[PDB]
């Protein structure tokens, strides 16, 4: 037979969204949960008891089902072995700037230079605020593509053209995919733009609009090619598709292309296969839908048309046909296998989320080719980490000062009318005075 094989790796979760990997060696996989958590699960097995972000209070975390109002989306730097930097978008609640009924955000977090296992969360640093009127439509996937941008993946937000004219809190943002350059060396901005960015002078974030209710979208880097499923709410269920191509400046936006190749109504998403056990699904584009169906899109190399091909599953030892509850979301490792994320109404009230793994049966869980050897995560070294002060310190390796310090570490204090009679600028604006000399720069003597 030709089917795919899925096996539980992980229970016990609470409302899963996804998985991901940090790309510094160690084989660990990081689950996201909806209420605002990332647990770290061992490529030995183990689920770490300490969450590795806990951020729950933070994010407002929609009960119902069909609300969308939770964490959605976590991505680590292409070098967070060297800086240790994440970025997390999740949804919140006090913004007083206009109207909402919440704000989809983007922050930076850093790994506890400590605890390699647990991120500190005192290095929050907010990227973006986008305001949403509505608990549907958000999105909010982040990922980085090659030459390291980070891409941020917005939906519709339900945002529409009465609310848009009618108030101004309201955001640009919607509906667009954002490409940023996080490897600042600026302290007035969070984040620069890459030249190559359209609209990258003009009278600016947004790389591409056009969408409005995508799934996990699949990301190939062979250049980049994101390719979304999306809702459209009750229109229809079409596929979009953005290129890059390689190694151009764009002035114009490049075109989301739309096609229509789907049939068994609303999907979750899907991946871009480049794992290793399965040599046959190597390269593939697979959507899945909320009740494990499976399709294929290719791509014809002659009449560049793409197609849905259905993909089986079924039983083989005790890697099975079927898993339980619903599909939630999507997971991948180091090694490049993927997982499903289910939980059900049955399965969320007594917190009982999995993590499955997909299996290719017709080949060895460990053919000689993936073996690979784990490096287990170290405590950041990296000269920023050990010496910046306080106040942020970019991934860049660069140090950002708080008001009133300076120096390439931030170490040296600020007296804007400087102390005298020797005395000492210990923190911004302190002077520590010697004996009989009083007064804040210690200028008076009797
Ligand atoms: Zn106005």
């Amino acid at each position: 037979h030709n089917c795919f094989c899925i096996q539980e790796v992980v229970s016990g979760l609470r409302q899963p969204v996804g998985a991901l990997h940090s790309g510094d060696g160690s084989q660990r996989l990081f689950i996201l949960e909806k209420e605002g958590y990332v647990k770290i699960l061992t490529p030995e097995g183990e689920i770490f008891k300490e969450p590795y972000l806990d951020i729950h209070k933070l994010v407002q975390s929609g009960i119902k089902g069909g609300d969308e109002r939770g964490l959605l989306s976590l991505a680590f730097h292409p070098n967070y072995k060297k800086n240790g930097k994440l970025y997390v978008s999740y949804t919140t609640n006090r913004w007083a700037i206009g109207p909402h009924d919440h704000i989809l955000r983007v922050v930076e977090y850093t790994v506890s230079r400590k605890n390699p296992h647990q991120v500190d969360l005192r290095t929050a640093r907010v990227f973006l605020e986008v305001a949403e009127l509505h608990r549907k439509h958000l999105g909010g996937q982040l990922l980085f593509g090659p030459d390291g941008f980070l891409y941020i993946i917005l939906g519709d937000g339900m945002i529409t053209l009465d609310d848009m004219e009618e108030m101004d809190g309201l955001s640009d943002f919607t509906g667009s995919v954002l490409r940023l350059d996080v490897d600042t060396d600026m302290c007035n901005v969070p984040y620069s733009i890459p030249r190559s960015n359209p609209h990258f002078n003009s009278t600016p974030e947004v790389f591409a609009h056009g969408l409005h209710d995508p799934g996990r979208c699949a990301v190939d880097r062979h250049n980049l090619t994101i390719l979304c499923s999306d809702s459209n709410g009750k229109n229809r269920s079409s596929a979009r598709i953005l290129q890059i191509i390689k190694g151009k400046d764009y002035e114009s936006e490049p075109s989301l292309l739309e096609f229509k190749p789907f049939s068994n109504g609303p999907l979750v998403g899907g991946f871009v296969y480049r794992g290793c056990q399965s040599e046959r699904l190597y390269g593939s584009y697979v959507f899945g839908d909320r009740n494990g169906n499976f399709l294929t899109l290719q791509q014809s190399p002659v009449t560049k048309q793409w197609q849905e091909k259905p993909l089986c599953l079924g039983t083989s030892g005790s890697c099975r046909g079927y898993f339980s509850g619903h599909i939630l979301g999507f997971g991948e490792d180091e090694l490049g296998e993927v997982y499903i994320l289910s939980s059900s109404k049955s399965m969320t009230q007594t917190h009982n989320g999995k993590l499955y793994k997909i299996v290719d049966p017709k080949r060895p869980l460990m053919p000689e080719e993936c073996r690979a050897t784990v490096q287990p995560a170290q405590t950041l070294t990296s000269e920023c980490s050990r010496l910046c002060r306080n106040g942020y310190c970019t991934p860049t390796g660069k140090c950002c000062c708080s008001p009133g310090w300076e120096g390439d570490f931030c170490r040296t204090a600020k007296c804007e009318p400087a102390c005298r009679h020797g005395g000492v600028c210990v923190r911004p604006n302190k002077c520590l005075c010697k004996k009989g000399y009083l007064g804040p720069q210690c200028e008076h003597h009797h």
